[PDB]
Formats: C-alpha cells, sequence, structure tokens
C-alpha cells in the first residue's frame, strides 16, 4: 500500500506531464496521495496562470465578512457578520494596516504559534466565496475555469444526464482569515490555487481517520453536535494542532505560496488559515474514485448549511432515500 502513514506529499509535474489533469490526479493517486486528504502541486518553471497581477484592484467583494470567534484559543467557533462592499484595491490597504497586517515573525512556525495563541483576540475580514476566475483564457493546462464538470463526470460513470453548473471561487484574504474543519461538499475533490501574496497553512485529517476528527468535533461542541448529525457541515468550528495532538487525532500540516496549487481529497477534514494578504482561485472536481464518496457522504439537513443550486442533483441521484429530508433542510 502506497503512503502508509498518510503523509502530504508534494509533486512537480513536468510541462509534459502538465498537459492531462485526469491523468495527472490519477497518478498522484497511484503513489498514495490521496492517503493525506491533500496534496500540493508545484507547476513546471515554464507554467503561468496569467502575465501579470497589476490590474485586478477593481473587482469587487460584495459582502465582506468579519469572523467574529467564541471560545478558547485551541477550540472556538465563528460566525461571519457581513460588512459594507469593498473593492481589493480597498481590502488590499485594509489588509496592510495597521489593526490588520501580519506582525513581525521569524519564520512560518513563530507565525503558526502566534496564530494559534491570539487569533480569537481579532476578527480579521474575509472576501469569500466570489463567483470568478483570474486565470487567463489562453492558459491551457490546470485551468481551474476549464476543468471537466462534475455533472459530465457523473453522466460518465453513472449514464444519467442531470442539470447544474461547477464553477471557480476567488478568496480574497489577510492575516488571521480563517477556514474552518470541513470536507468539501457530497465529499467532493477540490483544488485550490494561490494566485498571489501571502502564504496559507493548512491542517489536513487523512481521509481513513476522519471519523475520529468527527467524534472529538462532538465533544468539544456538544450544543452544535445536539442541533445537528452533521454540523461540520456548518463550517465554524476550529480545533488547534495541540488540541489535535492531546486527543490522539491523526493530522498533517503544510504551508502553500504564491504560484503553488493543492489538491483535498473526497472525506479529507481541512482548515486553515492565511499569513497576510493574498488571492487564492478554487473549484469543486470528481473522478470515477469520488462516486463511492458522493454515495456515503453526510448531510446537513437542520438548515443551517445552505448550499449551491448543484447539490440537489447529486443527492437526488446518489442519496435519493436522503433526499426529501435534506430538500426540507433547503426550504
Ligand atoms: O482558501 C480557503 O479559504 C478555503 N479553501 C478551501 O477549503 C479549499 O480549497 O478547499
Ligand atoms: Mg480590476
Ligand atoms: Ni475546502
Ligand atoms: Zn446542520
Amino acid at each position: 500500500a502506497q503512503n502508509p502513514n498518510c503523509n502530504i506529499m508534494i509533486f512537480h509535474p513536468t510541462k509534459e506531464e502538465f498537459n492531462d489533469f485526469d491523468k495527472y490526479i490519477a497518478y498522484m493517486e497511484s503513489q498514495g496521495a490521496h492517503r493525506a486528504g491533500l496534496a500540493k502541486i508545484i507547476p513546471p518553471k515554464e507554467w503561468k496562470a496569467r502575465e501579470t497581477y497589476d490590474n485586478i484592484s477593481e473587482i469587487l467583494i460584495a459582502t465582506p465578512l468579519q469572523q467574529v470567534a467564541s471560545g478558547r484559543a485551541g477550540v472556538f467557533t465563528q460566525y461571519h457578520k457581513k460588512k459594507k462592499a469593498m473593492t481589493v484595491g480597498e481590502y488590499r490597504h485594509l489588509a496592510n494596516s495597521k489593526k490588520y497586517q501580519t506582525p513581525p515573525h521569524q519564520n512560518f512556525e513563530d507565525l503558526e504559534r502566534k496564530y494559534w495563541k491570539n487569533r480569537i483576540y481579532n476578527s480579521p475580514i474575509y472576501g469569500a466565496d466570489i463567483s470568478g476566475s483570474l486565470f487567463d483564457e489562453n492558459t491551457k493546462q490546470w485551468n481551474l475555469g476549464h476543468l471537466g464538470t462534475i455533472q459530465d463526470l457523473l453522466e460518465k460513470e453513472c449514464g444519467v444526464v442531470i442539470e447544474g453548473v461547477n464553477t471557480p471561487y476567488l478568496y480574497f484574504g489577510m492575516w488571521k482569515t480563517t477556514f474552518a474543519w470541513h470536507t468539501e461538499d457530497m465529499d467532493l475533490y477540490s483544488i485550490n490555487y494561490l494566485h498571489l501574496g501571502e502564504p496559507k497553512t493548512w491542517y489536513v485529517v487523512p481521509p481513513e481517520h476522519g471519523q475520529r476528527l468527527e467524534r472529538l468535533a462532538r465533544e468539544l461542541f456538544p450544543g452544535s453536535s445536539r442541533g445537528c448529525g452533521a454540523f461540520l457541515r456548518h463550517k465554524v468550528a476550529l480545533i488547534s494542532p495541540t488540541v489535535l495532538k492531546e486527543n490522539g487525532i491523526p493530522f498533517n500540516r503544510i504551508t502553500q505560496e504564491a504560484g503553488e496549487f493543492m489538491v483535498t481529497f473526497p472525506y479529507g477534514y481541512h482548515a486553515g488559515f492565511n499569513h497576510g494578504f493574498n488571492c487564492a482561485e478554487a473549484i469543486n472536481f470528481a473522478t470515477p474514485r469520488w462516486i463511492d464518496y458522493g454515495k456515503m457522504a453526510s448531510q446537513c439537513s437542520c438548515g443551517e448549511a445552505r448550499v449551491t443550486f448543484s447539490m440537489d442533483a447529486f443527492v437526488r441521484i446518489l442519496q435519493p432515500e436522503r433526499y426529501d429530508l435534506w430538500k426540507r433542510g433547503q426550504d
């Protein structure tokens, strides 16, 4: 069995290997990459996403979100307070202000210590889930707006034609902006490209151990767990690496830098934080191996998780017994 310790693997495809996206994902899985729940892909030196980032300031962040924490430093939730619209140029100036800017630090490990010590005491502002793309239309390799759609994958594997579309999303971050512990909708893959700016640190639980994370989360968030049997779908709970180690939960960590891709694999729980002003692009995707995970994915029916249009068909076709209850949660 390849990668039996579930370590995060780092890949360096050549330009020739970077042509065929599906083939390279299957190659990484042949080497055991999915066992980690997360992999890093460094593009060949010949490749670029676009020519420059000099003309992005006028993109609008219609609903910036202030991430307000409650709890203790290592075990907290966050809620998202909506703020007034601002441009990417206005948000970058805000991220660089004395109130929000990255503090002085020695290295990524010192910054990680500072994040976990101090995050709860601040409320950083995140631009999230902004439909759009920063890949040039002429970038043919690993262009996250040109991937095969999940609807087409389901049709190819299962024969059933369904409604829905699959487009990318932009994220604009600042110091301490936080992504809570979650798997993807319908336990899909994700791919994330860090276009510019400061790093993103990730934490991940191997898919084979995801239920250990869920059992800890029920213990640490006992009111939320009574409210919903899949409350991590709400994307609000944070648990620090120190708390995970104290409780014996298997996990790994890695820092993504600008110019690098990360892939999350089906049922790989992940969480993380941004080091300073940055911009990322991400989309969900599927492969043949996903279908069995989609059939088994938990679902939130309490009303909190509220998701895209295109999840309807995935539940309807893969999980017909759960469909009626889940849809009641959507309405
Ligand atoms: O970068 C972020 O805030 C969150 N991204 C992801 O969870 C992802 O790509 O799967
Ligand atoms: Mg612009
Ligand atoms: Ni994710
Ligand atoms: Zn719920």
